[PDB]
């Protein structure tokens, strides 16, 4: 029938903005290296205002060297005593996002830590004030170091929270000077933090947002009693086709309808991580090839942008919205400046499901909505209008609509998985670049000599750490090795995940499955130390420690080792070598069909060993243990 939209008996919550994040885990670590223009690009359709997504709120990994997703990403202390804020992309990414949007809201969050935080325990929370100075200094470093204010801190992923370390950290973060900065809390379910805001004055007082995973577009009664800041601060997480759009769409408008949630956030930006690695393809758009400068503006580029383009941080909600009588809802927000947006979303269930609640079977059918608007929305002669079709026609704008009637009222014709946006605002505009180059596979040929002095990121291009750190080092007495690639963890982080036992990083193409890989390989640790190279590696990420295909170990002692797992369980072949610690070797593994054999420095050392067949992943380096060593003239030629 008819929905009244009114300003005068007041207004909602005050709307705190829509984002993304960037991590948990490496999701951005293949658009670094995506050549001009199309890296550029890419950027614009996230973060340039009134083109793309337009994202409000920029939320990002604090890197701890763990295990995060779909990689590592590299803390700023790998050690005590150390203190680098030009590792990793975040740092750029923040820069990138601003210089596009100097308005835009910055957040960190921690997944893991490093090893040496927990003081023998794998536990961030042994010793409060050592915790908080490790977060302190990566915000003191975002300043310092890149012009960046960090808007928002977190506490620890998924995990559970201290309410003396909230404290410890809010009487920290003062002490150096950054008042400014608030805190969300817990970043999991919406208890036990709720509650205990509830129970403890202190820490109601050091806690500014209540921030939530994936709660269904509802909240809980303590929450709301809480009298703070309710964010969905992370959600999404749904393969960017349509119907992860529906999802996107669906849930933007019902966070706050359902919920009073006042943002809300995707994991993740963009999928820039192979696809084969867990969660594929569930980031706003793609980029998982910077080798062809291949990326897809995926349809929730587009869902944000019925929402994003139209609306800012520090506009209100309306009290007026709510559910559609035949399906779908609808939201309304003022500036207090006499515009007015109005969003409205009629996903189907089966265009619209996401991997995080499953709803139950809901209908939706063709209808008929009318809309008047009261108060001091009572004027407002034109509204803008913008139009998308899922399943298909995106963000295509509309002719405008006219209330000269002096009602106060439009009609609209509803059906099934649209969005349209009625807006004041003129400043509406569907970005556009020209097509971006093919679809093209990892390169069959490909070789790295990590010949870079001064490399503008601290890790060697589509090599993706799983377990460890991987870093360009330069080594000025060596002349033969002044560049090369080492992995510089040196002990097991406070993991997230479940990481390997040793360290790995994979590259290429997931669907190769005869290939050959050849490295030179370093080891740094006498009598104890190892190291690897490897093929048809079939598992990364989240899902590390499941590894299979071909791994060619050598080490310290003499001795070397083939395996079908990364774990080391299962033997192909074993026996002895010429292999000592400081030294430099060549090791060659190639793999087809049934058999694969292994070279050291050009000389066979095994040769038609039965591995298992079929069988395909990616290639491989890594070290047995958390342990120092180093890579050269990395090679692999494979088929797909
Ligand atoms: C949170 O939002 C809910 C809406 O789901 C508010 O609860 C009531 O919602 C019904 C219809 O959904 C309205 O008729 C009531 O007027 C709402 N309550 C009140 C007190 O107005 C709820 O109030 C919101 N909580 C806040 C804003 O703290
Ligand atoms: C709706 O659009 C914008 C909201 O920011 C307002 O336009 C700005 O208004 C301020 C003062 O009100 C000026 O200083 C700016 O130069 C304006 N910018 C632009 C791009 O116009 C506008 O006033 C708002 N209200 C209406 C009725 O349009
Ligand atoms: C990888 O190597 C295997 C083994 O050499 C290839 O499988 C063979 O394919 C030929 C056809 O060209 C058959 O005649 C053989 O009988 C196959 N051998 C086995 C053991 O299946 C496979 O085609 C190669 N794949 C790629 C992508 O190069
Ligand atoms: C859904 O609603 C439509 C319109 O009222 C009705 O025709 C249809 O049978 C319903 N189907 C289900 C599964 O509820
Ligand atoms: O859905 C998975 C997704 N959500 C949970 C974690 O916070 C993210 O890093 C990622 O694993
Ligand atoms: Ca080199």
């Amino acid at each position: 029938g008819a929905y009244v939209l009114d300003d005068s008996d007041g207004l909602g919550r005050e709307f705190d903005g829509i984002g993304a994040v960037s991590g948990g885990g490496a999701t951005s670590r293949l658009l670094v290296n995506y050549p001009e223009p199309y890296r550029s690009e890419i950027l614009d359709y996230l973060f340039k205002p009134n083109f793309g997504a337009s994202l409000h709120i920029l939320k990002v990994e604090i890197g701890g060297d763990g295990q995060t997703t779909d990689g590592t990403e590299p803390s700023h202390m790998h050690y005590e005593l150390d203190e680098n804020y030009f590792r990793g992309y975040e740092w750029w990414l923040m820069k990138e996002a601003k210089k596009r949007n100097p308005d835009i809201i910055l957040m960190g969050l921690p997944w893991s830590f490093p090893g040496w935080l927990g003081k023998g325990f794998s536990w961030p929370y042994v010793n409060l004030q050592l915790t908080a100075y490790y977060v302190v200094r990566w915000i003191l470093g975002a300043k310092h170091y890149h012009d960046l204010d960090i808007d928002y801190i977190g506490i620890w992923n998924e995990r559970p929270f201290d309410a003396n370390y909230i404290k410890e950290l809010r009487k920290m973060l003062d002490y150096q000077g950054l008042q400014r900065v608030r805190i969300i809390a817990s970043d999991n379910l919406w208890e036990p933090i709720s509650s205990s805001l509830l129970l403890d004055q202190e820490l109601w007082k050091v806690v500014d947002v209540i921030g939530a995973h994936y709660p269904g577009t509802y909240t809980v009664w303590n929450a709301k009693m809480s009298g703070k800041k309710l964010w969905s601060s992370e959600d999404f997480s749904t393969i960017n086709s349509n119907v992860g759009a529906g999802c996107w769409s669906r849930i933007l408008n019902q966070n706050y309808i359902n919920g009073n949630m006042t943002s809300t956030i995707a994991w993740n930006l963009v999928a820039s991580y192979y696809e084969e690695l867990p969660y594929g393809r569930s980031g706003l758009m793609t980029a998982q090839e910077p080798w062809s400068g291949h990326y897809v503006v995926a349809s929730p580029i587009w869902v944000s942008a019925h929402t994003t383009q139209f609306t800012q941080p520090g506009w209100y909600y309306l009290k007026t919205v709510g559910h559609l009588e035949k399906g779908g809802s609808y939201v309304a927000l003022t500036d207090g400046l006499g515009n007015l947006t109005i969003i409205i979303e009629t996903m189907s269930h089966q265009h619209s499901m996401c991997i995080r609640p499953y709803l139950p079977y809901y209908n939706v059918s063709h209808q008929l909505a009318t809309f008047t608007l009261k108060g001091s929305l009572r004027e407002i002669q034109e509204l803008q209008v913008w139009y998308t079709k899922l399943g298909r026609l995106h963000f295509k704008q509309l002719d405008t609509l006219w209330l000269l009637d002096g009602s106060g009222s439009f009609t609209l014709e509803l059906e099934e998985d649209e969005i349209f946006t009625l807006t004041t605002l003129t400043t509406g505009r569907k970005g556009s670049y020209p097509p971006p180059p093919s679809s093209k596979p990892f390169p069959t040929n490909y070789k790295d000599d990590f010949n870079v002095e001064y490399p503008l990121f601290s890790e060697a291009p589509n090599f993706a750490d799983q377990t460890g750190v991987f870093e360009y080092y330069m080594n000025n007495e060596d002349r033969e090795h002044r560049f090369t690639l080492r992995q510089v963890l040196n002990q097991r982080p406070i993991t997230w995940a479940a990481d390997a036992s040793s360290t790995i990083s994979v590259i290429g193409d997931h669907h190769w499955t005869n290939m050959t890989v050849q490295c030179d390989v370093y080891i740094e640790t006498p009598r104890s130390g190892g190291v690897f190279i490897a093929g048809r590696v079939n598992k990364g990420g989240i899902l590390i420690r499941s590894a299979t295909g071909v791994f060619f170990w050598i080490f310290a002692n003499g001795s070397y080792r083939v395996t079908a797992d990364l774990g080391g369980w299962i033997t192909y072949a074993s026996g002895h070598a010429d292999v000592t610690a400081k030294r430099w070797y060549t090791l060659t593994l190639g793999i087809k069909g049934y058999f694969a054999f292994g070279m050291l420095n050009g000389t066979i050392l095994w040769k038609n060993v039965r591995v298992k067949y079929p069988g395909h992943g990616w290639a491989a380096i890594g070290t047995h243990t958390f342990e120092f060593a180093q890579f050269d003239n990395f090679r692999v030629e494979a088929a797909r």
